[PDB]
C-alpha cells in the first residue's frame, strides 16, 4: 500500500485507452491489478483523481518516448519520421482503439471535462517536439504551422482509420504524409 | 395517437439528435431526452425503450438530413469544383460548433468505436455519404481514376482539422486548415472553366 499507487495508475491508463474514460469503472480498474473494495479505496476515491495521474503518466510515456526518437534518429527528418511511423508501428491499436492522445482529448472535450487542458498537453508535447525537428531540419520559420498541420494530418488518418476499421488507409495516409514531407524539407 | 404519434416519435428523435452531438451518445440519458421533450415517462416508452433504439433512428435522421444537405451542394452547385468547395467550407461555417462539440460525424464515430458499439458501421454510412459524393465530384471534375483515393484523403483532412481545432479549442487552426484545403483542391484539380 505504498508505491503500488503507481500500479493502479498503470491499469487505469490501459483501461482508459482501450475502453474510454467515462466507461471505465473502479470495478474494471480494481479487478485489473487485483484488489477488494477497501484495498482500492485506499489509494483512490474518484475517477477524476485516477485520470489526473494517468495524464501525468501519459505525458511521460510521451516525452520519454519522444526522447528515444531523438536518440535512435541521428538527423532531423529521421527523428520526425519516427513520429509518422509510430502510426505504422501501432496500426492495429489505432484502427481498433484510435489515437491514444486524440481519443482521450476528444472524449474529454465532449464531456466538457475539467482535465481536457491537461490531456491536450500530450498534443502540446508532440507539437513542440515536431516544432524542434522542423526548426533543426530546414524551416525554422515555418516550423509552428507545419507542426499543427502534420499533427492534424495524422489525426485525420487515425480517425477514418479507426472508424472504417481500415488499416490499409492508415498506410495510404502515411504514404501521403511522407510524400508531402518530401516537397517540404531541404536537403542536408 | 393517430398519424400524429408519428410526429411524437420524431419529437424524441429530433430532441435526441441534438443532445447526442452536444453531450455524447453515452452521456445522454432518458431523463435528458424526456426532459427535453417535456413529456410523460408514459408517452416516451411507447415510442422508445432503449438508448440503442433511439440511436438507430438518430442516425437515419442524420443520414437523411445529410444526403439532403449534399443535395443543396449540387443544386446550388454547377461545378464539381464548386461542389467540393461546399465540403471544405462547412468547417468555416460551423467553425463555432465544430470548435466546441467537434465534427458531428467523426465525434459519433469514434465514440461508437471506442464503445465498441453495434451502431458503428451505421454511423459510418454518414462518412460514406461524404466519401462516395466527393468521389463523384472528383470524377466529374476530371479526376475519375483517382476519385475514390482523393475523396478519402479530403475526408481525412477534415477530421484532422476538426480533432485538433476541438482539442485545442481553436477556430484559427480550423480556419488555417480549410484555406489550406482549398489550395489543396485547386492544385490537385486539373482545370476547366
Amino acid at each position: 500500500q505504498a508505491q503500488t499507487r503507481d500500479q493502479i495508475v498503470a491499469a487505469a491508463d490501459e483501461l482508459f485507452y482501450r475502453q474510454g474514460f467515462a466507461q471505465t469503472s473502479f470495478v474494471d480498474i480494481s479487478a485489473a491489478v487485483g484488489i477488494s473494495r477497501g484495498n482500492f479505496y485506499y489509494h483512490f476515491k474518484t475517477k477524476d483523481e485516477i485520470l489526473a495521474e494517468v495524464i501525468r503518466l501519459r505525458l511521460a510515456r510521451t516525452a520519454q518516448m519522444l526522447a528515444d526518437w531523438q536518440g535512435t534518429g541521428d538527423s532531423p527528418r529521421a527523428r520526425i519520421a519516427s513520429f509518422i511511423d509510430l502510426m505504422i508501428m501501432n496500426r492495429a491499436k489505432i484502427t481498433r482503439y484510435g489515437c491514444p492522445v486524440g481519443s482521450l482529448c476528444t472524449e474529454l472535450s465532449k464531456l466538457d471535462h475539467a482535465a481536457q487542458g491537461q490531456a491536450n498537453g500530450l498534443f502540446t508535447l508532440f507539437r513542440d517536439w515536431l516544432q524542434r525537428q522542423f526548426a533543426e531540419a530546414g524551416c525554422t520559420t515555418e516550423a509552428p504551422a507545419l507542426a499543427m498541420h502534420l499533427l492534424a494530418r495524422s489525426q485525420g488518418a487515425a480517425t477514418l482509420a479507426q472508424s472504417f476499421h481500415d488499416e490499409g488507409f492508415l498506410r495510404s495516409e502515411v504514404a501521403d504524409m511522407h510524400r508531402w514531407l518530401d516537397n517540404t524539407l531541404p536537403m542536408t
